[PDB]
């Protein structure tokens, strides 16, 4: 619950839109 890397309260790390 919420991206392990980039904070952002969406989405998990491992293919995150960043
Ligand atoms: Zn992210």
């Amino acid at each position: 619950v919420k991206c392990f890397n980039c904070g952002k309260e969406g989405h998990i790390a491992r293919n995150c839109r960043a």
